[PDB]
C-alpha cells in the first residue's frame, strides 16, 4: 500500500513553484467544476490525476507545493522540471489575475464587490477529450453526480496508473475505448443514463468523421466562432458545453456559457432583458445575446471573470 502523502509526511519528494495565494487559490479552482477530478483527499490536500499521472498539490500565501506518483515501480523522487511546466501551463500561470480583476473592476462595480473574497480564481487548461466527455456527463446535473459519473468511467475504461490508500486512480480513457460496441451498455450500467449514447456516439463521431483526436487540437487554434459551430456538431454538445469547452481546453477566454443560471446572475444583478429577442425568457438566441453581452462588457477575458462570479455562486 503507497499512501497519499502530506508536507509534512514526505517534505523530500515535494518541489515547488512562486505563487502568490492572488493568482490562484486551489480551493477555488479545483473543486468548483471546471475539473471534476481533483479531491481534497487531506486538509489542504488536492490530489488528481494530470496526463496519466497522480499528483498531490498544496500551497502557502506565495508558494505553490507539488509531488508526483508515476506508477509501476519507478523511483519516488521530487517533480522533475518538465513535470513542473506541465503544471505551470495547466495553471496557465503566464496570465496575470490581478491586472484582469483591475480591468474587469473598472467597468463592473457588481465584479468590485464580489471579487473582493474570491482572489485567485483563474481557468484551468484541461485536456479537450477529458473535457468533452466530462462536460457531456454535465446536462442536467450537479457537480457531485459529475463527479462520480467520470470517476467509474475512468475506473472502467481507463488505463490504471496506481492505488494510494483506498482511491485507484486511472487515467482518462482514448476515444477508441469509449466509441466500442459494448460501451454504451456499461456506461448505462455506471449510471449514466441518456448521456451514455451522447458519449459513445461522440467518441465514435471524432475517430471516423472528423480523423481523430488531433481535430480537437486543430480547434484549440482555429478561431472561437469556427470552434463553437464545430462543437455543436457533436451529440450532446449544444451552446452551453461548446462555450464551456472553448474557454476550458481550446483557449478561448472570451467564451462565455450561458445556461439559466446566468440568466438569474444576469437578470437579478445586472438588470439585464433581451432586447433584440422578442421573447421574455432563455431561447438560443437570447443566450447568444447575453454572451456578446458579457463580451461587450468585460472584454476578451468575458469568460474568465465569468468564473470569478460563479465562484461566488457555489460559495452562498
Ligand atoms: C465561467 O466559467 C465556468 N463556467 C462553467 C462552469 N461549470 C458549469 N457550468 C454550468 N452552467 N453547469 C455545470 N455543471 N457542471 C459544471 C458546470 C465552471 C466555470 Cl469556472
Ligand atoms: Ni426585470
Amino acid at each position: 500500500h503507497m499512501r497519499h502523502r502530506t508536507l509534512s509526511s514526505s517534505p523530500a519528494l515535494w518541489a515547488s513553484i512562486p505563487c502568490p495565494r492572488s493568482e490562484l487559490r486551489l480551493d477555488l479552482v479545483l473543486a468548483s467544476g471546471q475539473s471534476f477530478r481533483w479531491k481534497e483527499q487531506s486538509p489542504a490536500h488536492w490530489s488528481g490525476v494530470l496526463a496519466d499521472q497522480v499528483w498531490t498539490l498544496t500551497q502557502t500565501e506565495d508558494q505553490l507545493y507539488c509531488t508526483v506518483y508515476r506508477g509501476d515501480d519507478s523511483q519516488v523522487s521530487r517533480p522533475t522540471l518538465e513535470e513542473l511546466e506541465t503544471l505551470h501551463k495547466y495553471f496557465q500561470l503566464d496570465v496575470s489575475l490581478a491586472q484582469l480583476y483591475s480591468h474587469w473592476a473598472s467597468v463592473d462595480s457588481h465584479f468590485q464587490r464580489v471579487a473582493q473574497k474570491f482572489q485567485g480564481v483563474r481557468l484551468l487548461r484541461q485536456d479537450p477529450t477529458e473535457c468533452l466527455f466530462s462536460f457531456i456527463c454535465s446536462s442536467n446535473n450537479n457537480i457531485a453526480r459529475i463527479t462520480g459519473m467520470v470517476e467509474r468511467l475512468c475506473q472502467a475504461f481507463g488505463p490504471r496508473l496506481i492505488q494510494l490508500d483506498d482511491v485507484t486512480y486511472h487515467g482518462f480513457p482514448n476515444l477508441h475505448a469509449l466509441a466500442g460496441p459494448e460501451a454504451e451498455t456499461h456506461l448505462r450500467k455506471l449510471g449514466l443514463g441518456y448521456r451514455a449514447r451522447y458519449v459513445r456516439a461522440s467518441a465514435k463521431a471524432i475517430l471516423e468523421e472528423q480523423g481523430g483526436p488531433a481535430w480537437l487540437q486543430q480547434l484549440r487554434v482555429a478561431p472561437y466562432e469556427e470552434a463553437h459551430k464545430a462543437l455543436c456538431t457533436l451529440p450532446g454538445v449544444g451552446a452551453k458545453v461548446a462555450d464551456c469547452i472553448c474557454l476550458m481546453a481550446l483557449d478561448k477566454p472570451q467564451a462565455v456559457p450561458v445556461d439559466v443560471h446566468v440568466w438569474q446572475i444576469a437578470h437579478r444583478d445586472y438588470g439585464w432583458h433581451p432586447k433584440t429577442s422578442q421573447a421574455k425568457g432563455p431561447s438560443p438566441l437570447a443566450n447568444k445575446e447575453l454572451g456578446n453581452f458579457f463580451r461587450n462588457l468585460w472584454g476578451p477575458y468575458a469568460g474568465w471573470a465569468q468564473a470569478v462570479l460563479f465562484s461566488a455562486d457555489l460559495r452562498q
